[PDB]
């Protein structure tokens, strides 16, 4: 029993984190087969944040200039390509502590642990939601840039997020694996707009069944709803319109603690509308919406 | 910027869980150079669960009967022995992946990493406190049992805790790695009182410099108070008394913050007597004690 925000284990990122200098700016990069990721940023002066040509930077730029180490050893490059945002540093050796590894490029609402780096050496693994407006509300000082987020799928691990920025606001912004940018943010140091964060309902709905499964009731009511009565609630509230993938996805849920969805989905409505009164729910007196109902299945099996 | 409840990254004791069967009996074991530690009730049948006498148990068990897995590789029993509530199997192999490491019983109100772990497989990591009642609130299934609680010092691992129990109110307890229970438990299936859980007031002005630091200043007001008037409003709350040691580690984050100790104090009075109000605290709307100063240092830098 108990519900924990779990990250998956660390063990098969941590072997993958390198050093990687490019001048004076030192961030973390990913050290998979022969090539090394990072953010392209790290070919920036401070002097040239305000609006770079990364063409232009890294044109000024060969091979050497790139300083690669893995704990004490240094890796040789002799390759640099620019994918999108992230520069791929082709170097002499594999990486023998390579996993097994996809890259995936994550939808809003999914989880996944970020493995939070300083100098190529691992500090600390949480876990985090990428925000509907495709932010994340991590954990990231000076230097964590290059950190990467990542699923376990048995021996596989799914890298889906590069850090790249602190937002002006606090939150955090950075790519897919190929460079992309997660929202509408750039790797230049303006002030850009994150826009409006919506409550994750279908994560906040499994964390309710975990809820029930682990003891705590106290919300259940005697009411039931419909899906278009719920989302007229949701909206007012800024919770995420439920669809009925979403009800198909908490169908394990459902059956396991015997809940009808929108019966729950009742329940989740008189929450909104009354408050928590002062009572608490899996020891939070907040609705929680970064648990999956994934999330909530493996942790509960 | 950002505040996470973060865990160390786990990669280090990733490569010493093994899976230990003992009849039918299958659960999770640590290890280190040519031993193996795990709960001793691996030799309990679910019927000696009542009042195991675990000397008599272990008496009619000889090495063979002891089947340690380390994914596919089988290790072989070459001695046994009972210290407190753990097993210490003698094996033939000492693990090349051992890290550097120590046992620590730890105080309550320290704060440890966990790698939950099934058959020997590590699942997942969370952060979490030993409880002043010296329980924890975990994430545990059966089969987790053996599972480790660890603080990581540079390349060292500091082992602090073995899980054993579920008690029957939903919480966990468990050993040091001698064997010794934190708290007045017993490896039985009887009854066990937790007794009263107070919030660990140190860790609790360690999260509000947290929040200072982050931008989070609301609750800071124009009052300051007394050790003594402060330790009478804390015990009406079930908060920890605080001592001068308590003001004395609060000193780096007082120094950072340019907010002596007893005006923080001031403020977290004023929200015991207040409550929150609706508004939060590094997005939590309930007072959070399972970050130590030390913790908060760390995340901060
Ligand atoms: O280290 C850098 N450097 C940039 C990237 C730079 C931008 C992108 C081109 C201009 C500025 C940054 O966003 N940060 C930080 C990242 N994460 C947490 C931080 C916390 C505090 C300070 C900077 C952070
Ligand atoms: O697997 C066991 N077996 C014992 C140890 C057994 C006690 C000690 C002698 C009698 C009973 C237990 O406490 N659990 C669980 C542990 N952690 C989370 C669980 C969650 C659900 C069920 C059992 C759990």
């Amino acid at each position: 029993s108990g519900f924990r925000k779990m990250a998956f284990p660390s063990g098969k990122v941590e072997g993958c984190m390198v050093q990687v200098t490019c001048g004076t700016t030192t961030l973390n990069g990913l050290w998979l087969d022969d090539v090394v990721y990072c953010p392209r940023h790290v070919i920036c002066t401070s002097e040239d944040m305000l609006n770079p040509n990364y063409e232009d930077l890294l044109i000024r730029k060969s091979n050497h200039n790139f300083l690669v180490q893995a704990g004490n050893v240094q890796l040789r490059v002799i390759g640099h390509s620019m994918q999108n945002c992230v520069l791929k540093l082709k170097v002499d050796t594999a990486n023998p502590k390579t996993p097994k590894y996809k890259f995936v490029r994550i939808q809003p609402g999914q989880t996944f642990s970020v493995l939070a780096c300083y100098n190529g050496s691992p500090s600390g693994v949480y876990q985090c939601a990428m925000r509907p407006n495709f932010t994340i509300k991590g954990s990231f000082l000076n230097g964590s840039c290059g950190s990467v987020g990542f699923n376990i799928d048995y021996d596989c691990v799914s890298f889906c997020y590069m850090h790249h920025m602190e937002l002006p606001t606090g939150v955090h912004a950075g790519t897919d694996l190929e460079g992309n940018f997660y929202g509408p943010f750039v790797d230049r140091q303006t002030a850009q707009a994150a826009g409006t964060d919506t409550t994750i309902t279908v994560n906040v709905l499994a964390w309710l069944y975990a809820a029930v499964i682990n003891g705590d009731r106290w919300f259940l009511n005697r009411f039931t709803t419909t899906l278009n009565d719920f989302n007229l609630v949701a909206m007012k509230y800024n919770y995420e319109p439920l669809t009925q993938d979403h009800v198909d996805i908490l169908g394990p849920l459902s059956a396991q603690t015997g809940i009808a969805v929108l019966d729950m989905c009742a329940s989740l409505k008189e929450l909104l509308q009354n408050g928590m009164n002062g009572r608490t729910i899996l020891g939070s007196a907040l609705l929680e919406d970064e648990f999956t109902p994934f999330d909530v299945v493996r942790q509960c099996s």
